[PDB]
């Protein structure tokens, strides 16, 4: 059985073995064609039948190490999957035509098995695209920055694909945008795109995002801005004057018509005006209560009541408050709605309510309830971790395979392009199923679900984590969307369906993501995702939170110092823990590591313990009451970034773009209007550096006062982080 499909398993930057690629041939350049078999072959050839030609190719053998197999496995953060998944990667063959010709054709593929058998696929059409400069679209956008004959247009006989134009972009123009973004501030120079994807670690180094929007602003070093949106869910492509060094180029899908119609949405004024404009067209951040602004505690080897318990008493015990406890592992590990070891009658897939379920005294979690009780009555809420799938292992429970018949039957499950449901295509959770969040029905009957653990339980809300799990331009939604549009879209469908049950139960939206898109600005709170314990990583997760700022993602936080593997260094805890006390969301967290010495917990006292610096707890404390004390200031300046539409974590040309050296010192921010922070992010570091604008400014810890317009160094023992407020008038 030979195997082909054109456009392969759709992971948006790797190719599978049986697909064409590109997956949108184009005249005149290489097309590489790949199909696998289901039994060893000593032959495969294509034959590619033209009007004019039949022409046939010797396919060869593809080694699966070149291949994109590890890629296909989530790539180096995943190493010894990777590895062996293309090791296994062994059933693939390949032959590339060099130049395409411009005409179109069928193929098939014909193979000798190798014990004698003829085996033939069915036939694939050909159809070459060629880009042309006919109006075959049009593009719809104001403003004087777009080049009226840039446009070219990706045709083939059947249909147009893509379109592509260009924005003039002047010599002192800095570009800021494309979500929240890992490698830098300033992205003139570089290329990269909008799409959502799970990069597992290293998100900077491989240039990719969990949320990316099509939109930036681009600011001149006189104060004044402008902005574009592309208005799409499909995905897109930016040239930030890499190639052509005064124009941005912009590449857009137009999907799974004839004419087609692209609007861009165009802002300009002053950068706060611009941002303004977007969100006016996204949406704009929520209100939320008062203690996400306290420190949030979270661990994955917390799986049991005990040992959250345990963690809670320590921090009392400690003088270290918490205002939130995040537990991942809480449930069976099926279903993700009931607690681990709860006993309760099967009743066909239905939602649950509270007084169902009877939980063991020798059991993980032998009085939730209780335990969510008791935390409120320390001053602690209480968030469970959730994925947007449900998983069909043929080694599943009775409860959990029902709850997946159940998704199936009521029709609210997202669909392959034959009506049957769409199985995971990625690494994690594979072949799960993918719930419907695209309408209503849709995410009420996922949500009721799980309704029982707010109105029973009395949890405050969601690690909403995962989302980027649809692969497939050709998937169907019942909003009527394809995948092409409604991939990018779902985690702003999810993060709201889970905000939507919230607010139904009486409580604030306060869900917890690390995926999204345009739209994720008014649903509930972000991280910056998965990280090693590196300075780099720092540095990362810094540029990260002030460029999800400058996209209107509010509520911003991090793994401070890293969650994957060994514990950080004591100097980078150190250094990470003072920053996220001067950040939007302040929250630690580690990875599963099968219960295994050592411990990998990231709070104070373990990371004291196995770095032997035992000053971590004291400078824990010592962080953590100025954080309580800078409650009251993250409150009121949060009220007035929702009315202006300023970010809270802010980058420096919001209000200082008329002065050019701000741009030199792209890791300092402002924290609200008055507080201007600059993190260490260099090991050994006993002085640092910072860039003062414009006014009068007094240090956070001494009182000294310095005049701006200039660089100031200021001695860094581990108690200090940089931190200079405006002087205002008396
Ligand atoms: O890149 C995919 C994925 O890799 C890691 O998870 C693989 C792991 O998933 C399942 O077990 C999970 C367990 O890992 C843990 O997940 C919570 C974790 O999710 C994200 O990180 C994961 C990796 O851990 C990543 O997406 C997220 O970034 C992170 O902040 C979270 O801590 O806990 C849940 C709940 O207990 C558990 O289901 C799966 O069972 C396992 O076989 C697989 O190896």
């Amino acid at each position: 059985m030979i195997t082909h499909r054109p456009r392969g398993i759709e992971h948006p930057y790797a190719r599978s073995l049986d697909q064409l690629y590109p997956a949108i041939p184009i005249a005149g350049q290489s097309l590489t064609i790949g199909a696998t078999t289901s039994g060893p072959c000593s032959r495969m050839r294509c034959f590619v039948l033209w009007p004019e030609h039949e022409q046939v190719f010797d396919m060869s053998p593809v080694n699966g190490t070149d291949s994109d197999a590890a890629l296909l496995a989530g790539g180096e953060g995943h190493l010894a999957a990777a590895q062996q998944a293309a090791l296994d990667a062994d059933n693939g063959w390949q032959t590339s035509i060099p130049h395409l010709p411009d005409q179109d054709a069928t193929y098939y593929f014909e193979a000798l098995t190798l014990d004698g058998r003829t085996e033939t696929s069915e036939s694939f059409p050909l159809t070459p695209s060629h880009w042309s400069a006919e109006p075959v679209g049009h593009i719809d956008i104001d403003g004087d920055r777009f080049i009226p004959d840039s446009p070219l247009w990706l045709v083939s006989s059947a249909g147009t694909h893509r379109v592509k134009f260009a924005l003039r972009i002047e010599g002192d123009e800095h570009v800021v945008g494309f979500g929240e973004r890992y490698d830098q501030l300033d992205q003139r120079g570089l290329r990269l795109d909008s799409v959502v994807f799970e990069q597992y670690k290293a998100q900077g180094k491989h240039h990719r995002t969990y949320l990316p929007m099509p939109f930036a602003q681009v600011v001149n070093e006189a104060g004044r801005a402008w902005g574009f949106h592309v208005e799409t869910t499909r995905r897109t492509w930016y040239d930030v004057a890499a190639t052509v060094s005064d124009r941005i180029l912009i590449e857009v899908d137009l999907g799974f018509e004839k004419t087609p119609v692209v609007r861009v949405n165009t802002w300009s004024g002053s950068p706060t005006d611009v941002l303004n404009g977007f969100l006016d067209v996204a949406g704009r951040p929520a209100e939320m209560p008062e203690w996400i602004f306290g420190l949030w505690a979270s661990g994955n080897e917390w799986n049991t009541q005990s040992l959250v318990m345990e963690q809670m008493d320590r921090h009392r015990n400690e003088g270290i408050p918490v205002s939130v406890v995040v537990i991942e592992a809480w449930s069976d590990e099926e279903g993700f709605t009931i607690f681990r070891d709860a006993r309760y009658v099967p009743n066909q897939g239905q939602p649950h309510r509270g007084p169902d379920f009877t939980y063991p005294s020798d059991g993980a979690w032998p009085d939730p309830a209780g335990m969510i009780r008791e935390l409120h009555e320390r001053g602690i809420r209480v968030i469970l971790w959730q994925i947007p799938l449900q998983k069909t292992d043929d080694d599943l429970g009775p409860e959990a395979l029902a709850q997946g018949n159940a998704l199936i039957a009521s029709g609210h499950v997202v669909k392959e392009p034959d009506g049957t449901p769409y199985k995971n295509r990625g690494w994690w959770f594979p072949n799960a199923l993918m719930p419907d969040l695209s309408t209503e029905a849709g995410r009420q009957w996922w949500t009721e679900q799980r309704r029982y653990l707010v109105e029973d339980l009395d949890i405050d809300g969601f690690k909403t984590d995962g989302g980027e799990h649809a692969w497939g331009s050709d998937l169907r939604y019942e909003d009527g969307r394809r995948g092409d549009e409604g991939n990018n879209l779902y985690p702003v469908n999810y993060a709201r369906a889970y905000g939507d049950l919230l607010r139904s139960a009486g409580k604030y939206p306060v869900t917890f993501s690390r995926s999204g898109f345009t739209g994720s600005q008014a649903h509930g709170l972000y991280w910056a995702g998965a990280e090693d314990s590196t300075w780099e990583a720092f540095r990362s997760s810094i540029t990260a939170g002030i460029t999800a700022g400058a996209c209107g993602i509010l509520y911003w936080g991090w793994d401070l110092a890293g969650f994957s593997g060994p514990v950080p260094e004591a100097e980078l805890y150190a250094r990470a823990f003072a920053a996220a006390t001067f950040m939007p969301i302040m929250q630690y967290h580690s990875e599963f590591h099968h219960h295994e010495l050592p411990l990998r917990d990231r709070t104070p006292w373990n990371v004291a313990e196995q770095t032997g610096c035992g000053e971590l707890i004291d400078l824990a404390r010592h962080y953590t009451r100025v954080r309580e004390a800078l409650r009251p200031y993250l409150v009121a300046q949060t009220r007035q970034c929702l009315q202006t539409g300023k970010p809270l974590m802010r980058a420096m040309f919001y209000d200082h773009a008329d002065d050019p050296e701000i741009w030199a010192h792209p890791r300092q921010y402002m924290l609200g209007d008055e507080l201007l922070i600059n993190p260490v992010t260099a090991p050994g570091a006993t002085t640092w550096t910072t860039y003062l604008p414009e006014g009068q400014w007094e240090d956070y810890w001494s009182g000294e006062v310095s005049e701006g317009g200039h660089l100031v160094t200021r001695a860094v023992g581990w108690d200090i982080i940089p931190v200079y407020r405006r002087v205002g008038a008396a």
